[PDB]
């Protein structure tokens, strides 16, 4: 059955990525987040090497949710007549990434260096698995409050990673690179480093770095907040204007900004219990 296996609680949110619960597997009490998505609003579709035509999002959660990661897992999926459901897990306690950053304002950068490296590996989790997410922002990112973890949500913008140019993007204007309003054409990677120095200017100075189509092609970084030589750096070279002027993961893990890095328990409580 659908939902005599879950619980359902209280809607979570709602948007374009359809509808989504709070709910708990009967079975065990596991904490789940249910989503909802009507088929009409399905653009990408896939299939199932059984011949099953999914939609994308679950042919890209199923290639990353095997083993421990940072990336929320698709634990089920069922479809319906109009719809498809996903049942994911939950963190408990959590708080995404922009409601926290709302809440608290700018972050300190020993508590945006340990989150900043967590996306980091997450991302990198996914390019391994065959993953491009495609939509890296704060909304984007769930925070166990006291496992202090962090968690990739929403692949529903997400593509199979390839070497070849994207000229489809459907995820974040704001945080979509300047190769793409210019000219409709990026590659992964380089498009996926872009979105990390919006994320990271976001974490430290608490908002994002620029507004109009208009900022983004003339990509110059004003600090607003007081920030270190290094992170600006850092924010600076991952927001270069040019894909190939841009650095990749290690290079990214190698700043000097990203040396000695909180794990998650201690990043939880100093800055988060």
């Amino acid at each position: 059955p659908l939902e005599s296996q879950y619980q359902v609680g209280p809607l979570l949110g709602s948007g374009g990525f359809g509808s989504v619960y709070s709910g708990i597997r009967v079975s065990d009490n596991l904490p789940v987040a249910i989503k909802h998505v009507e088929k009409d609003r399905i653009s990408d579709w896939g299939e199932l090497p059984n011949g099953t035509r999914v939609p994308m999002e679950v042919v890209l959660l199923k290639k990353v949710s095997s083993g421990f990661s940072g990336v929320i897992r698709l634990l089920d999926w069922f479809e319906r007549p109009d719809s498809f459901v996903l049942i994911l897990e939950r963190p408990e306690p959590v708080q995404d990434l922009f409601d926290f950053i709302t809440e608290r304002g700018a972050l300190q950068e020993e508590l945006a260096r340990s989150f900043f490296w967590q996306v980091l590996e997450a991302v990198r989790h996914c390019h391994n698995c065959g993953v491009l997410h495609r939509d890296i922002k704060d909304e984007n990112i769930l925070i166990d409050l006291n496992r202090g973890e962090l968690k990739l949500i929403d692949f529903g913008s997400g593509a199979l990673l390839k070497d070849t140019v994207y000229t489809d993007f459907d995820g974040t204007r704001v945080y979509s690179p300047p190769e793409w309003i210019r000219y409709h054409r990026y590659h992964g990677r380089s498009a996926a480093v872009w979105s990390l120095g919006i994320l990271l200017y976001d974490m430290v100075c608490g908002d994002i770095p620029f507004e109009h189509d208009e900022e983004i092609i003339g990509g110059q970084v004003f600090f607003r907040q007081r920030v270190s030589s290094e992170c600006q750096h850092l924010i600076r070279w991952c927001l270069a204007l040019r894909p190939s002027d841009r650095p990749t993961f290690e290079e990214i893990q190698n700043h000097p900004w990203m040396q000695d890095v909180l794990l998650p328990q201690e990043t939880a409580e100093i800055h988060l219990h």
